[PDB]
DNA sequence: AAAGAT
DNA sequence: AAAGAT
DNA sequence: ATCTT
DNA sequence: ATCTTT
């Protein structure tokens, strides 16, 4: 399938590929930093042309946002399923030692969520499914060969701000977890987990229905979520007595 | 001086060179996207050797961060004055025609300028000067961005995500404007001019002492802020009825 | 402009 | 974690 | 768009 | 870090 074509390709992608610098037209080559605002945009445009390849060879348009402020990164269709579209993000978090724990932020739960037009490119009733393609790497402390240009005779000399990057490709509402990935930006916070339980799907929610209502009804601040729910057996208990 | 070579250095590199790619040390390019968040990071990224070298001829050590949401993007100072550090960071904005009026958002008005250690590298006491290297590029039509890869030989044929980029090095406090660049996130906006009064320093604070109160003492909302002061002329007013 | 999206 | 930093 | 104690 | 929307 697409699907499984798609996370084929990028797991090859990245065990063949180490982004190393910005290039210039002239040639000049600007080596990266450590941090994940680099990283996270370096990957976002690694996984761009595999996407459109993989998608191009399933018969599948790929959209990407005309404003800044829309979600998803990449929406794929076929012409003939306009209501069957298909959001992916990329996501990106990293480790300090391999085999730590890791969480991504997932996006707003006030915007497309709550409000089908809202920040998202189509509307959200025509999506059928929501991937998260994530990104983890292990920081590496930077070097003072990172703070020199390069030429490109040298790229195999520029040191790289990352060790044992890996990808997984999962839905969005599998890897979700309870509790807020951020605060002031109203974001859904992952699962907190090893790489694995991300590959394997290993979640909190039982259907993509629940991790819908549970996030279309958490309330922005403890001081709320505490006479409400502010986790999964909460909500269920929420649930059980009728919503109140 | 350190400042007047700095701003020649980032003029000339930027006159010289335009980043089209990122690069892998196995020698494939992936494109660039047209949007701000690449374009923040390939900035500053592309800024990051010419401050270094040219800090270097001064005698000045540079500091990056080590937490990721710590200003600034760059410390400079003398090992023989600690206490005479330097901050520059890296702003980007864009426009869509040449020569329309641009903003930027400034960073935080409630971390360090209230804390003296909050969200910052060293101690906001131990600065003193902070420099704004603003990027304004104008925004290439193709939002059907390039969705392909290319090898070395094929630089040239890189569509740029930009038609032109200026830069330019000014102190914070002089292109700071009066009215918040964000909400949620607390940011300072700058003034909302052309690029020429950003070179040129023509702004509204007749010193940095005002730019730093008025900014330390703005509150959050509308609702707060119409008791106290909304602009620069309400600021003083306030100044004249005893701060309060 | 102010507030809340990415 | 929550809340508020970049 | 993600990070921080 | 910055955008777009009230
Ligand atoms: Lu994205
Ligand atoms: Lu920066
Ligand atoms: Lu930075
Ligand atoms: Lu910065
Ligand atoms: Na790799
Ligand atoms: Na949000
Ligand atoms: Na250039
Ligand atoms: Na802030």
């Amino acid at each position: 399938s697409l699907r499984s074509d798609l996370i084929n390709a990028l797991y090859d992608e990245n065990q063949k590929y180490d982004v190393c610098g910005i290039i210039s037209a002239e040639g000049k080559i600007y080596p990266l930093g450590s941090d994940t605002k680099v990283l996270s945009t370096i990957f976002e445009l690694f996984s761009r042309p595999i996407i459109n390849k993989i998608a191009e060879k399933h018969g599948y348009i790929v959209e990407e946002p005309k404003q800044q402020n829309h979600y998803p990164d990449f929406t794929l269709y076929k012409p003939s399923e306009p209501n069957k579209k298909i959001a992916i993000d990329i996501k990106t978090t990293y480790t300090n030692k391999e085999n730590e724990k890791i969480k991504f932020t997932l996006g707003g739960y006030t915007s497309f969520i709550r409000n089908n037009t809202k920040n998202i490119v189509y509307p959200f009733d025509q999506y059928i499914a929501h991937w998260i393609i994530g990104y983890v790497y292990t920081r590496v402390a930077t070097r003072k060969s990172s703070l020199k240009t390069y030429n490109i005779n040298e790229l195999n000399e520029i040191p790289k701000p990352y060790k044992g990057v890996k990808v997984f490709l999962q839905d969005k509402w599998v890897i979700a977890g309870d509790l807020a990935g951020s605060g002031n930006t109203t974001n859904i916070g992952s699962i907190h987990a090893h790489y694995k339980d991300f590959v394997e799907g290993k979640g909190i929610f039982d259907s993509e229905d629940e991790f819908l209502d549970y996030w279309r009804n958490y309330e922005r601040t403890s001081q709320l979520r505490n006479d409400k729910y502010n986790n999964i057996s909460e909500y269920r208990n929420w649930i059980y007595r009728g919503r109140k």
